[PDB]
C-alpha cells in the first residue's frame, strides 16, 4: 500500500511535469514563429528595396550619361567660341576703325549730290533675299493662283499677257472679286514654272513670285519671311521678318477691294491695286506697314538708328508717291528730289518724271539723255528719287502709297508742264518696297558683329548611387525541453 501510494505520487508528479514541458515548448515554438515572421518580413522588404535600389541606380546612371552627352557637345562648342573670340574681336575693331575713317571723309562731301546729308554707316544689310520663304495669314481672302492667272489674261493686262509679260500696273482687279477666286491657303504666282522666261514689271526677266490676297479697307495680311541668307543688323544675322500690310481706311480709291501681291523676296516689297480698268480723279491708295526683324534666337531686334531706304518715290504731273506716318527720322540725300513736308516724304518741290518737266533734273526711264533711267535698282543716280529713315526700336512702321496731286495741294501751287493736265485721273495702284538698300553714294556697311565672351556650360551633377543591403540571417531555432521519464512501480 505504501509502495502503491508512493507510485501514484510519482505518477501525478510526472504527468504534471510532462504537461509543463509541453506548454513551455508550445510557448517557445510560438515565439520562434514570431521571430521567423519578423525575419521573413525583413527580408521581403530588403529584397524589394534592393530591386528598387538597382533600378534607381540604373536610371541615375542612364540620366547622367545622357546629360554628359549634351554637356560634351556644349563644352566643345564653348571652347571653340572661346578660341575664336580674339579673331572675331580684331575683325570687329578693324572694321570699326575703317568705317569711322570712311565717315570722316564723307563729312567733307555731305552736301554733294548723292551723299546723305548726315554721314552714317548702314548697319542694316538687307538688300536681296531671292531664296526667302513666305508664309501668310490674313483677315481678308487668299486668292487662287489660277484666278490671278485668269485676271492677267483678261481685260487691261491681256495685251501684255499675250506677249509673255505680266504687267502688274495694268491688272484689272475686277476679275479677282468673284467668290470662286478664293483659296484656303496662300498660292504663289509669277514668271516661274510654266511661265519661266516671262517678264514682269517688277524685275524685268528675273524670276519673281508672289502670294495674293484681296483686302478691304482696314483688313490686312501678315507676312512671315524666313530662310534669309544675306541680311544682318550690326553684323548679326537676321533670321526672320514679320511684316503686316494694312489697307489704310483713308485711301480714296472708288472701289471697296484691294489686291495685294506680296513677293517671296521681302526686299521686293508689295504691289497694291484697287484698279478696275479706268483712271480715277482725286484718288489714292495707301498701305500701312508694320515690321519687326528677328535674330537667330527668334528675339526681336532693337534697332539703334538703322537706315531704312525709301526709294522710287515717283512724282508725275498728276500723281505723287509718298511715305507718311512713319516711326523714325527722315534723312535727306543731297541733290535728291525727295524731301519731307508736313509728316510726308515725297518730291516736295519738283516732279521727277521727265527732265525739264516740272523742274525734274533727270528722266525716270532710259532715253537719249545723260542720267536718264534713274528709277531702277542699279541706276547710279537712283538716289534722285530716294531718301532714308533712321529707325530705332524693335517695332517700326510707315505708310506708303500713291495719291492724286490734287489731294496734296491746290492746283495753283503745282508745277506747270505745258500740254499736261495736273488734274488727270490716275490708276489707284502702286509698287513699293522698304529695305536697307540705301541709294546714297559711298555709304560704309557694317559686316562684322562685336563678339561676346561665350557662356561656359555646367557639368552635370554626379549620380547619387545607393548600396544594396544584405539579408538578415534566419533566427536560430530554440532548444526545446526534453520530456521527463515515466516512473516505475
Ligand atoms: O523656283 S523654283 O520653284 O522654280
Ligand atoms: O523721253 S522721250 O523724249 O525719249
Ligand atoms: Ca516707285
Amino acid at each position: 500500500a505504501a509502495n502503491e501510494a508512493d507510485y501514484q505520487a510519482k505518477l501525478t508528479a510526472y504527468q504534471t511535469e510532462l504537461a509543463r514541458v509541453q506548454k513551455a515548448n508550445a510557448d517557445a515554438k510560438a515565439a520562434y514563429e514570431a521571430a521567423v515572421a519578423a525575419n521573413n518580413a525583413a527580408n521581403a522588404a530588403l529584397t524589394a528595396e534592393n530591386t528598387a535600389i538597382k533600378k534607381r541606380n540604373a536610371d541615375a546612371k542612364a540620366d547622367y550619361e545622357a546629360k554628359l552627352a549634351k554637356y560634351q557637345a556644349d563644352l566643345a562648342k564653348y571652347q571653340k567660341d572661346l578660341a575664336d573670340y580674339p579673331v572675331k574681336l580684331k575683325a570687329y575693331e578693324d572694321e570699326q576703325t575703317s568705317i569711322k575713317a570712311a565717315l570722316a571723309e564723307l563729312e567733307k562731301h555731305k552736301n554733294e549730290d548723292g551723299n546723305l546729308t548726315e554721314p552714317s554707316a548702314q548697319n542694316l544689310v538687307y538688300d536681296l533675299e531671292p531664296n526667302a520663304n513666305l508664309s501668310l495669314t490674313t483677315d481678308g481672302k487668299f486668292l487662287k493662283a489660277s484666278a490671278v492667272d485668269d485676271a492677267f489674261s483678261k481685260s487691261t493686262s491681256k495685251a501684255k499677257y499675250d506677249q509673255k509679260i505680266l504687267q502688274l500696273d495694268d491688272l484689272d482687279i475686277t476679275n479677282l472679286e468673284q467668290s470662286n477666286d478664293v483659296a484656303s491657303s496662300m498660292e504663289l504666282y509669277g514668271n516661274f514654272g510654266d511661265k519661266a522666261g516671262w517678264s514682269t514689271t517688277v524685275s524685268n526677266n528675273s524670276q519673281v513670285k508672289w502670294g495674293s490676297v484681296l483686302l478691304e479697307r482696314g483688313q490686312s495680311a501678315t507676312a512671315t519671311y524666313t530662310n534669309l541668307q544675306n541680311s544682318y543688323y550690326n553684323g548679326k544675322k537676321i533670321s526672320k521678318i514679320v511684316y503686316k500690310y494694312t489697307v489704310d481706311p483713308k485711301s480714296k480709291f472708288q472701289g471697296q477691294k484691294v489686291w495685294l501681291g506680296i513677293f517671296t523676296d521681302p526686299t521686293l516689297g508689295v504691289f497694291a491695286s484697287a484698279y478696275t480698268g479706268q483712271v480715277e480723279k482725286n484718288t489714292s491708295i495707301f498701305i500701312k506697314n508694320e515690321f519687326t526683324f528677328y535674330d537667330e534666337d527668334g528675339k526681336p531686334i532693337n534697332f539703334d538708328n538703322a537706315l531704312l531706304s525709301v526709294a522710287s518715290l515717283n512724282r508725275e504731273h498728276n500723281s505723287i508717291e509718298m511715305a507718311k506716318d512713319y516711326s523714325g527720322k527722315f534723312v535727306k540725300i543731297s541733290g535728291s528730289s525727295i524731301g519731307e513736308k508736313n509728316g510726308m516724304i515725297y518730291a516736295t518741290d519738283t516732279l521727277n518724271f521727265k527732265q525739264g518737266e516740272g523742274g525734274s533734273r533727270w528722266t525716270m526711264y532710259k532715253n537719249s539723255q545723260a542720267g536718264s533711267g534713274w528709277d531702277s535698282s542699279d541706276a547710279p543716280n537712283s538716289w534722285y528719287g530716294a531718301g532714308a529713315i533712321k529707325m530705332s526700336g524693335p517695332n517700326n512702321y510707315v505708310t506708303v502709297g500713291a495719291t492724286s496731286a490734287t489731294n496734296v495741294m491746290p492746283v495753283s501751287d503745282m508745277p506747270v508742264v505745258p500740254g499736261k493736265d495736273n488734274t488727270d485721273g490716275k490708276k489707284p495702284n502702286i509698287w513699293y518696297s522698304l529695305n536697307g538698300k540705301i541709294r546714297a553714294v559711298n555709304v560704309p556697311k557694317v559686316t562684322k558683329e562685336k563678339p561676346t565672351p561665350p557662356v561656359k556650360p555646367t557639368a552635370p551633377t554626379k549620380p547619387t548611387y545607393e548600396t544594396e543591403k544584405p539579408l538578415k540571417p534566419a533566427p536560430v531555432a530554440p532548444n526545446y525541453e526534453k520530456e521527463p521519464t515515466p516512473p516505475t512501480r
